[PDB]
């Protein structure tokens, strides 16, 4: 990745093997759950184009989602060139040519070219640009891979409330969209998909009852 | 996090992967015990808003406690808006705008904005502010997660005193509260929940006697 | 390998034991897959001739695959002898003799001889030269050890689309080839080897449909 | 902890996660044996007040010893209040206020306050002060958690001499006391609690016989 | 071992524990195969006399093999005494006495004596001298501990060609010998110990067919 | 331990936790075998008096097997006091008092006192002196822990030649004494305790046959 040195200059360091091993290990155990998005932006903190490309080339299974992020950068490349049209002209002695869609993809850009990208004044975050898209690509995947809907989660006849919310938020955390959008499903299904003698208890608490309060009011 | 350099200036460093792995590992083994607050304020020592947010977005299982802090955080965010009302006006060349509830939440504040928050003169400790709320929010979870009451712990007919205390204060410590409150319970509980030929021994020791004398006299 | 020091000079460091262990560990688990090519150029970043030679003398198993790269290396070693004919003459006090096929092989070159190869002005990258050939030789191995073709991958009657793309690209990555060559196989087999009611859906989307769009249009 | 830098100044470093993990790991396997006292002063080498406090706050379970430690610490914390009476007066520009029992406890002292404690001229070792008490408090815990006395260790009719010494010093190490005190128990029980035909052999050796000599004479 | 410092002087460093642990781990898993000779000269890169002697005193099992190295070294020690006869005379202020068989053995040589052996001008490589003998001694061990001959390998009636070359080379790598000697066994057994309808295919390919060409024609 | 710095001065470093963990782990797996002498001189390379003492206090299994080494250090102390009688007199400004028996033990010597012991001109190896005695006692323990004698190992009527020497050299490796002493037991028991059809072939090779030459013609 790219970490600051003792001189205050941004230098590049060879990708550590500890991260590479964990990069595939997390995908060889969690596959594609809702706890893979934070792990895809924690170990890749300060990762360069090739760094992210090498991490995308090491994922046991789910090749469609592996190339999904690659196709997500190509689909976003159009807008990049539609919003930032690289102007023709010679490069300066201390400047670099404007990046396009293919250059952001990492198939027409060299390591040195991307090395100066994150080390400029001001340094254009080219590593974060892909990170966002990569995160966005994995974001949709998380909710798209959700095998359970939010309209299928219903309380059982003899099940605990701890597991109720456990699975209720399991698909809620997976199905990502908007902060308010997620709150809309927690006010028309949370207390709408309960039990016969478990709904009244929560209905008697009120709409201003905190999760803990509802969990303590239904404590068994 | 934010650690001092060799120039005496507060600089920011990318979150280490060793902590991230342990952050989930501790929650994937201890889940939510009475020693989760100390580990949430040890590895997050000097952590920034995003740092704590990234650690809160990476918790193996138990998703009905990670979002619980958010609710309390928002509830505590209103207190800051009712206590510290941000005054309207232009920012200075070496000053920053006053923070509010949403700014402390970490949804309307940028990394750079929080970067100067802990690096001021004097620097407002906004990083420890969240820790307190996070610890407070986690504190309640611990007590609520405790699956044993303090009025349910009773000495068995043939059990050792070493294991007695272990489970005796197991719920007491879990139910985080005021130091005096904990002492108030112990005073009229442990001695009132002993054995028939084990109560007199402790009752003959006296109320001013220490635990050492109450454990050495009952030594089997 | 060869890492820069604090004086700005290229010094050599003894191969770490953590890399050697991982070198065989990755070959004792992934054997010869499409995720071993990027791991064969990540842990060997800046590796010297002997360094890469010692990593090729630890590849557990593959009795007819370890020497396979050597055969291709020898064929590529003769290319340098026909392209760069070492001229006879005495060496200078600050210069070195031109390298050939056997010198690049690592059977007629000493550690000190290769030590000054990457530490010159300008320094000839002889360490990365082997990586290319080694990687090139490994590519054929993966293709030769590929037990799945691109004309055998066909969608099942009751299988998910997520797994479809996973294996579809799995063999595509195994058959190392030109980027355009891989694109030709993803435009005459991808939507050409689907189901009866799954082809029309993708056929109605159009040829300008992104992978994500096709995965979201067939979401089940 | 507090480690010297390259400028020769005592700087503070965030507690490493490797020690924290081992801290609980050693207490989750050795619990409270005679080999935990040296491990409680080896990983905490140069640890600050909070550092030692966090280590005792991460101890999962075993509250009996933790509660006893606080009782013992408090008892020794009042000894400094009767030996070192902090004199009232304003602090200097390069000096600090005298510490007391509560200040040493770590409930009325801030990290910065203890930061300058070990970084003075001369620096008052307040970090090692806690170690002594902590170790002293754990010493009694090990003695209170000793399920074998020194007057109960007796050689068996068909057991090896190696195991005898092993168990003979097993309880001896548990009962922490003066070196001379331990020597008195090894001259009235060691050769006093042997077998019928195993006592004469050691009795014929003499009182000046070394431990090794006793094992060689009773070699089987 | 012996690694160059920042002053360009050959200094000695305490043997790392990572290598020691791996030294036994590799001998406690791979026992004695064809991938133990390259691992016995990779972790011991620059190892001193005692360094190698300490690595030969931590090999679990392999009675003969362990002592064999010393036996072979003793037999090779006489060769040096018959080739290099140490001449009698006083040592110089900047010179050292000539080494012999016992001196190379490591039973009549001190650490300091060998310290200046690899740090001279020119420095006599006495550290790699033992490596050759050690490796040579281990070479026979592999052949002596080889439970499969090259004239016992025969293709099965229903076995894959991937395992065919495996078994064939399995003993080939074991029986350490000259490269030409191994080539003679791969031209009178390789295509001489095939199947009835598998020999003609290879016989029709010709003697100039490559290893990969023999697998393509027999591809199943 | 004591490792040289970049200034060429001998400085002290806090004992690493990895060594401490392995220190007890090696004794909690290998107990007291012949492969414990090299592990008690590799991890303790450059260990100080306290460093060794701390490692001698933490040993899982055979508790007082450490008191014999503590008694052998006091037994050898007498010889040191009988050979080197500390002369009375005041210490110099750059010198230290002569060490005696108690000082060598580590019960009447401070860390600073031993800190300047290995850091002098010339520096007296105080750490090696204790290490020698610590290794001496451990060396004797290996031969004292031998459960099988050299006159009890007898080749079976249905066992391999590898297993014959497997338990043959096993006792020889443990029973340590002198190089020639061990050779005397391998010339009156090695070929003296064989089989009826083995001895004949063992006496048909010669008395000056190598171990590898005694398993070549006998290979069956």
């Amino acid at each position: 990745p790219i970490v600051q040195n003792l001189q205050g200059q941004m230098v590049h360091q060879a990708i550590s093997p500890r991260t590479l091993n964990a990069w595939v290990k997390v995908v060889e155990e969690k596959a594609f759950s809702p706890e893979v998005i934070p792990m895809f932006s924690a170990l890749s903190e300060g990762a360069t184009p090739q760094d992210l490309n090498t991490m995308l080339n090491t994922v046991g299974g789910h090749q469609a989602a592996m190339q999904m992020l690659k196709e997500t950068i190509n689909e976003e490349a159009a807008e990049w060139d539609r919003l930032h049209p690289v102007h023709a002209g010679p490069i300066e002695p201390g400047q670099m040519r404007e990046p396009r869609g293919s250059d952001i993809a990492g198939t027409t850009s060299t390591l040195q070219e991307q090395i100066g990208w994150m080390t400029h004044n001001p340094p254009i975050p080219v590593g974060e640009i892909y990170k966002r898209w990569i995160i966005l690509g994995l974001n949709k995947i998380v909710r798209m891979y959700s095998p359970t809907s939010i309209l299928d989660i219903r309380q059982g006849p003899k099940e605990p409330f701890r597991d109720y919310v456990d699975r209720f938020y399991k698909t809620l955390r997976a199905e990502q969209a908007s902060q308010e959008v997620k709150n809309w499903m927690t006010e028309t299904l949370l207390v709408q998909n309960a039990n016969p003698d478990c709904k009244t208890i929560l209905k008697a608490l009120g709409p201003g009852a905190t999760l803990e309060e509802m969990m303590t009011a239904c404590q068994g």
